[PDB]
């Protein structure tokens, strides 16, 4: 009888619609209307629906979108619901993942699934270069890559990291002790030691010839090139597990795997990407809405979600279910999730990483200096943050 409107994006919308079928058949007084909105139009449709007073009750939100919708005061504080929920226990959620839903100390969402990036690797190629263990430190990673490069020759590579993507540089920058922004997140901190170290490590891989100097469009097919041996490692996310499985050529079952991202001193941090679920505060049925989110927070529902679409559960107890715990390819993700870190929670974060990536591709391709790069990046970021910084100077903060 009670209808809840739930907006979700793309493949996730399709899959979650199957799941709600069982939620409805467990809660017959509740109807869930699932709308599939394309991601490329989602941000406009929402800002638009906002102004027009037509927001759904429940909504999937990319977790870098939270700070914006929170500071627009559209999001229902979630802590009161979490506190009264047996099912949703914050201590069971990976801390870096939970942290992405906190804006200014206030909880505005519940993590739904996690996207993080780590190494897919050819086991056979790793063994041919001499190794049975994947590297866990940066220095070990460099030696392994050099060892593969000797083996494969001038026309083949150790690792693929497309220069048009920002997630790789970002992952390595998140492994540093300092923050990418500074002073109340009002200024860029790309001139800081951490970003300089990350830029150095990342640029070095292309200049040594370990990673090809290409954009994703310049690669024919990431899965076939991988199985063709054009490169031994591919730094990427959970959706690839299925894709590689499908294209795994006959003799190749079990000759590839996933490994968590090496860090400076050991296995390191990575990105806490993915989506959260929120309740818009204009909703009339918040309690029905909460029940839906709680359902999608049940370990067994999350396992099912992972099984179908590959999206990583955001909580430890889902990872303990045999479905996940015995998945040899999932293990590396589950381990890395213990270390993922949230990016600075500013509305202008997406613009910022776009600048970062433009500058780094120039460093890699054009040989722009690292000093010039980080100085220039900070200048661009300081402009991007100008309105935020000004508001801070004018009020209290």
């Amino acid at each position: 009888k009670t209808t809840v409107r739930f907006w979700a994006m793309g493949k996730e919308a399709e899959v979650v619609a199957e799941l709600v079928a069982d939620f409805e058949k467990q809660n017959p007084t509740i109807h869930v209307d699932v709308q599939n909105i394309p991601m490329t139009a989602a941000h406009e449709k929402l800002l638009t629906a906002f102004a027009a007073d037509g927001l759904p009750d429940v909504c999937q939100l990319g977790n870098t979108w939270l700070p914006e919708f929170a500071l627009l005061d559209t999001l229902e504080p979630m802590q009161p619901y979490v506190a009264r929920s047996k099912i949703v226990d914050p201590a069971d959620y990976f801390p870096g993942v939970w942290d992405t839903n906190l804006v200014d100390g206030t909880l505005y969402g519940v993590p739904w699934y996690v996207d993080t990036r780590l190494l897919f690797y050819r086991k056979d190629l790793l063994r041919e270069a001499g190794y049975s263990q994947m590297p866990k430190t940066w220095a070990e990673m460099e030696q392994v890559m050099a060892a593969i490069k000797r083996k494969v020759g001038p026309d083949r590579y150790a690792i693929l990291m497309p220069l048009n993507e920002f997630e790789q540089q970002l992952s390595f920058a998140l492994q540093q002790d300092d923050r990418l922004l500074r002073d109340h997140d009002n200024y860029g901190n790309f001139r800081g030691a951490g970003f300089r170290k990350a830029l150095g490590f990342y640029d070095n891989m292309y200049q040594q010839g370990w990673a090809p100097k290409v954009s994703e469009t310049q690669v024919s097919n990431v899965w076939y090139e991988f199985f063709n041996g054009y490169y031994a490692f591919y730094l990427s996310g959970p959706w690839n597990v299925r894709e590689f499985k499908l294209r795994q050529p006959p003799g190749m079952e079990g000759n590839w795997g996933t490994a968590p991202l090496p860090g400076p001193n050991g296995l390191g941090a990575g990105i806490a990407g993915g989506s959260s679920l929120v309740i818009f505060k204009s909703s009339q049925h918040k309690d029905a809405s909460w029940k839906l989110i709680e359902y999608l927070s049940q370990p067994q529902v999350q396992a099912r979600f992972h099984a179908i679409i590959g999206d990583l559960p955001p909580r430890r107890s889902t990872w303990k279910l045999p479905s996940l715990a015995n998945d040899a390819l999932a293990h590396a993700f589950g381990d890395q999730l213990e270390r993922v870190k949230a990016t600075p929670k500013v509305l202008e974060w997406e613009r910022i990483v776009q600048e970062m990536r433009l500058v780094t591709e120039r460093v890699v391709r054009g040989g722009q200096s690292h000093d010039a790069a980080v100085q220039e990046l900070d200048q661009r970021v300081d402009e991007i943050l100008a309105k935020r910084r000004w508001i801070f100077e004018q009020e209290g903060g």
